[PDB]
């Protein structure tokens, strides 16, 4: 089931692009407010 | 149709992470400016 | 060749993300400092 | 191998992306704060 589990590969990627993408936004917000 | 669902699924899930991280990046701008 | 199909279309829905949260960040800056 | 073809180039797309929003933060923060 290949194609499956690249899509889980990628779906991976993006969870984990995504999450530091809001930390880090989130964080630069306290930061600075 | 086993690509296409995988494509639909990986786009949905860019399609969220993209809103999320803008809606995030204005309300800290709404924040501080 | 759907796979490589697929894949386009992926890379433009990551093409566009991409460049819509760069540029606002850089118009959150611009507004702020 | 193109299943796996297409996972790596959309994964480097992924973390390029990734790479430059967290830049972009940073710098943005390191400029108001
Ligand atoms: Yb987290
Ligand atoms: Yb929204
Ligand atoms: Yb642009
Ligand atoms: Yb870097």
């Amino acid at each position: 089931a290949e194609i499956e589990q690249a899509k889980k590969e990628i779906a991976y990627l993006i969870k984990k692009a995504k999450e530091e993408i809001l930390e880090e936004i989130k964080k630069a917000k306290q930061e600075i407010a």
